[PDB]
């Protein structure tokens, strides 16, 4: 059963594919499982995001055909600069004025033992290149959803600033 998947970029140590919702079920089945694998690690139960028709899921596949990286993009329209949280004298915040964003990084995850290998970086590249046809997104037109500390350490370096855009906060 040789069935053709969608490559965004090929690398010497893997490739980044993408599963759109209007894809063959063989792709959706795999895409759904690696979601569940991520969400359990990130510690989520029944997410159910909005606009399910336009939510693209990226996967970094190693040379041994193992999904070592996953990223789930979704369309947004405005986001906010992350801010450092004021300390509490007696033992994260976000701006209130929004800026226009185009792509939201819902969840991103790299296999633990394969981290610090630019897998996350290359998947976020793939989104910039291939999220909207015939257009490359900027470091400032992407936003991350409720980033964890690791995530915050990642976006600060990737976006080249400390006040990178984030969304879906409370
Ligand atoms: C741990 C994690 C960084 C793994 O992804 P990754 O493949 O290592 O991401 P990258 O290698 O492309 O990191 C890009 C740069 O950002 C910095 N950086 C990334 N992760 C960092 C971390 N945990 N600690 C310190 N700096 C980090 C580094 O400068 C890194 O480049 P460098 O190693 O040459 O210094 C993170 O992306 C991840 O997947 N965590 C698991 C759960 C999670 O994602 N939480 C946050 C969701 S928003």
């Amino acid at each position: 059963s040789m069935k053709k998947e969608r490559v965004i970029t090929e690398f010497w140590d893997g490739k980044i594919i993408m599963v759109s919702p209007d894809d063959p079920k063989y792709a959706l089945k795999k895409a759904e499982e690696v979601r569940e694998l991520v969400d359990s690690e990130l510690g989520f139960q029944q997410v159910s995001l909005r606009c399910p028709s336009q939510t693209r899921t990226y996967m970094f596949v190693s040379n041994e055909k193992k999904i070592v990286g996953c990223l789930i993009a979704e369309p947004i329209r405005e986001a906010y600069r992350v801010l450092a949280e004021p300390p509490s004298l007696h033992s994260w915040r976000c701006s209130t004025e929004p800026e226009p964003a185009i792509c939201g990084i819902s969840r991103i995850w790299v296999f633990a033992l394969m981290r610090r290998k630019a897998i996350a970086s290359r998947m976020v590249d793939a989104v910039r290149s291939s999220f909207m046809y015939g257009s490359v997104l900027t470091t400032e037109e992407i936003a991350f959803s409720d980033p964890t500390p690791d995530g915050k350490l990642f976006a600060s370096t990737y976006c080249k600033v400390p006040d990178f855009l984030v969304y879906n906060f409370v």
